[PDB]
């Protein structure tokens, strides 16, 4: 249930949406990004019927990162139509992304 975004798709599918969006900056060569995977799967199981889940890989996709000016990975955006509303840096706890996530939406 998560949308792998680009560089090309970003713009269509966070930016043009009017729901809430919660965007996983990531990379592989990050071993907290990938320790927070399982996690940010789960939450978009969870909180399918609240929000859209998506992850982009820095590497492959280096512009989006770039114009919201992202210093270190993994980052967390969530966007509400097309702005960004809050923002998380670093790895996190499932506990601590229910009680961001529950913050701005219930």
């Amino acid at each position: 249930k998560i949308l792998q975004l680009t560089d090309d798709s970003f713009e269509l599918n966070v930016i043009s949406a009017s729901g809430v969006v919660l965007v996983d900056f990531w990379a592989e060569w990050c071993s907290p990004c990938k320790s927070i995977s399982p996690i940010i799967d789960e939450i978009s199981i969870e909180y399918a019927d609240k929000l859209t889940v998506g992850k982009l890989n820095i590497d492959q996709n280096p512009v989006v990162p770039t114009k919201y000016g992202i210093r270190s990975i993994p980052t967390l955006l969530l966007f509400k139509s097309g702005e960004v509303i809050a923002t998380k840096v670093g790895a996190l706890s499932k506990a601590q992304l229910r009680e961001f996530l529950d913050a701005y939406l219930k």
